[PDB]
């Protein structure tokens, strides 16, 4: 069976259909459907106008606009609203009620074909699930905002909203579940996916959600301070900083191009993380974000969640504060340490710095090697920017869960990358190639137990998708994921040893005590794609 013409809300639509077997199975690929009109710049999306006939879904289209680490030239297009659907299909008739992922991933920069992380055909087959990928604003043509009525900012939010009610709206012709979405995404997607849970605009819309690392609650997934950004990105470009009202119908006018290129991540020595830096992020507009997230978990109270982050997620970022990390030629010394961490720590000044570069340092029992200072480096970002913020975000779902389940892992499958020292485990994004089965896609580039693990993330995540519990569904799992709860502060860890031992307790709860308790006491003194 195959799907003919599928009739959306604005009109039909026709894409292709991928035979699977001989079995009769296939699988039904839409790519480049639009989810709203092409967006005016810095304004919230709307819907797409009525079209005649039938829209030619074959490929996929041109992304947001966002930059290399280069950054000296641009790629995307403003036009890029779109959204790809795969739904696998059986023989005898067209799938139905089938279990909708919508995948929320995008940033402004790329590290590394484009659309490797915008394909779902190996998760919607392996998992008999419907998968939505879909592009949505990134960086300040998404992000900007004067904290304000003038540019109150959350544009790729509100894109992605607009894709989510789209699939709620649409996704039944395709032979999906409306009432079974599962959002799920990393980095800034995996905040988004938390952000949407917590927005009271997504009410009724979804009913799980996995937060791949990255939650609302992170540090970098809120800015504090939209203006300061604002102005300086604005004057970079040539528009007036003085009246916020003036300045926001600059923005809107000023080429998105060059407005882009003028969103710098500077790989240069600083006296901040780079993190510092990726400020075009959502921001507690009093709409889409009426409140801090924190204070918003009883809007996610019945959505399922799964959140998890990565051995060594820091890693990507620190090595860019720190480069010698990765040169094992290179030394790095505790003063070089102590700056790292003072970087940091700049809200609680140096008592801040030194509480946190004293606890990090009373490991190294006087006599630390390079390979154990550069390892608490990435342990300090890892913690920081993911685990912890992540920590918490489960703890405060599963606390105010209602009907929801809540799990939590920690993926440390180590990294393969030549360049990285042999001592390396999970960088961030680390897990995309295992999630969206490319060992499976791309077999030759793989060993046996990279299919392993591919394998066991596909069938939790699909399984989760369908049941809301990752060991139940369509597919078999490797271990058993015992849902996360309080008290014991359990994670399953996802590797190529999934066994007896897969499930742990409480993963660095003497580092979450620092950050949670120590810490907070103080007083205040002041092919991957990273950034919002």
């Amino acid at each position: 069976a195959k799907l003919g013409s599928v009739y959306t809300e604005g009109g039909f639509v026709e894409g292709v259909n991928k035979k699977l077997s001989l079995f009769g199975d296939s699988v039904d690929i839409f790519k480049g459907i639009p989810f709203a009109a092409a967006p005016k710049a810095l304004e919230k999306p709307e819907r797409h106008p009525g079209w005649q006939g039938t829209l030619k879904a074959k490929s996929f289209k041109k992304r947001c606009l966002q930059a290399t680490l280069t950054q000296d030239s641009t790629y995307g297009n403003e036009d890029c609203l779109y959204l790809n659907i795969w739904v696998p299909q059986g023989r005898k008739e067209v799938s139905h009620d089938l279990p909708v992922m919508i995948w929320i991933y995008g940033g402004a920069f790329l590290m590394g074909l484009s659309n490797y992380l915008y394909d779902g055909e190996e998760i919607a087959t392996r998992g008999n699930v419907i998968v939505v990928t879909f592009n949505y604003r990134v960086g300040p043509l998404g992000f900007l905002s004067t904290g304000d009525s003038n540019l109150p900012g959350n544009y790729g939010l509100w894109d992605q909203h607009m894709a989510i009610a789209w699939v709620k709206r649409n996704i039944e012709a395709f032979g999906g579940d409306p009432d079974q979405i599962t959002l799920f995404g990393e980095s800034a997607g995996g905040a988004s996916v938390s952000l949407q849970t917590l927005s009271p605009y997504n009410k009724g819309l979804i009913k799980r959600a996995i937060s791949q690392s990255g939650v609302g609650l992170c540090p970098w997934a809120i800015q504090q301070d939209p203006l300061f950004w604002a102005k300086r990105i604005a004057e970079k470009v040539g528009c007036p900083v003085d009246d916020t009202s003036k300045m926001a119908g600059c923005l809107k006018i000023t080429d998105p191009r060059a407005l882009t290129l003028a969103y710098k991540l500077p790989l240069g020595s600083t006296e901040y993380p780079k993190l510092h830096y990726l400020s075009f992020v959502p921001v507690i507009d009093g709409d889409f974000i009426p409140d801090d997230p924190v204070n918003l978990y009883a809007n996610a109270a019945d959505v399922d969640y799964i959140a998890g982050t990565n051995d060594m997620d820091g890693h990507l970022f620190v090595g860019m504060d720190v480069p010698a990390i990765n040169s094992n030629k290179q030394d790095v010394t505790e003063e070089d340490f102590y700056k790292l961490v003072s970087g940091l720590t700049v809200t609680k000044g140096l008592r801040g710095a030194q509480a946190t570069y004293e606890v990090y340092t009373e490991p190294w029992a006087q006599d630390s090697s390079q390979e154990t200072r550069k390892k608490t480096m990435v342990d300090l970002e890892t913690d920081i920017l993911f685990l912890i913020p992540t920590k918490i975000a489960v703890a405060q779902h599963k606390s105010h869960a209602k009907s929801a389940n809540t799990y939590t892992y920690l993926f440390s499958q180590p990294s393969r990358m030549p360049i990285y020292p042999k001592w390396m485990g999970a960088d961030h994004a680390d897990d995309l190639q295992y999630v969206f089965g490319k060992p499976f896609a791309t077999p030759l580039g793989y060993r046996a137990q990279d299919r392993t693990v591919s394998k066991a993330m596909i069938a939790y995540w699909t399984n989760f998708a369908r049941t809301g519990d990752p060991n139940t569904g369509h597919s078999t799992v490797p271990a058993n994921w015992d849902p996360y709860t309080l008290e014991d502060d359990n994670y399953l860890e996802i590797n190529k040893q999934m066994d007896s031992n897969s499930m742990k307790l409480h993963l660095r709860t003497n580092y979450l005590q620092f950050w949670t308790q120590t810490y907070q006491a103080l007083p205040t003194v002041t092919p991957v794609v990273i950034g919002f």
